């Protein structure tokens, strides 16, 4: 038999792969997100679809990442962002959450997108 773990100037394993001689051949301990009898396959983490709320998977060395539709958050972009959290609204206006976007509610007698015109 060969050591084709001993001989080799480089590792015969892709990826930092962890080369282990066998009889007639050689075996490849893969590291997280490789697959293949040398490692050679990158795991398409995002065949899962984990992205939700129309966020589009990208994916990466032993993982995934998502980008979230405007509006969204999250590792999963399962939350959605509160535009209000700032309190837009003047003129005791009240406000609406939206996708993306806020809306105001103003008291009558007030306009704009924050009631600041009277
Ligand atoms: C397939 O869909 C799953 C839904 O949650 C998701 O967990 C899987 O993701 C992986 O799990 C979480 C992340 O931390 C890992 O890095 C990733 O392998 C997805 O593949
Ligand atoms: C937080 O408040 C600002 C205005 O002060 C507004 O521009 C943002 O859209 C809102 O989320
Ligand atoms: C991936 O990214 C998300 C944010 C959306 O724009 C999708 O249409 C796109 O494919
Ligand atoms: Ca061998
Ligand atoms: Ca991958
Ligand atoms: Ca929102």
């Amino acid at each position: 038999d060969v050591d084709e773990c001993a001989m080799a100037n480089s590792n015969p394993c892709e990826h930092a792969g962890k080369c282990v001689n066998t009889d007639g051949a050689f075996h490849c301990e893969c590291l997280k997100g490789y697959a293949g009898p040398r490692c050679e396959m990158d795991i398409n983490e995002c065949h899962s679809d984990p992205c939700q709320n129309d966020a589009t998977c990208l994916d990466k060395i032993g993982g995934f990442t998502c980008l979230c539709m405007p509006g969204f958050k999250g590792v999963h972009c399962e939350l959605e962002i509160n535009e209000c959290q700032s309190n837009p609204c003047v003129n005791n206006g009240q406000c609406v959450d939206k996708v993306n976007r806020f809306q105001c509610l103003c008291p009558p007698g007030f306009t704009g997108p924050v009631c600041q015109i009277d």
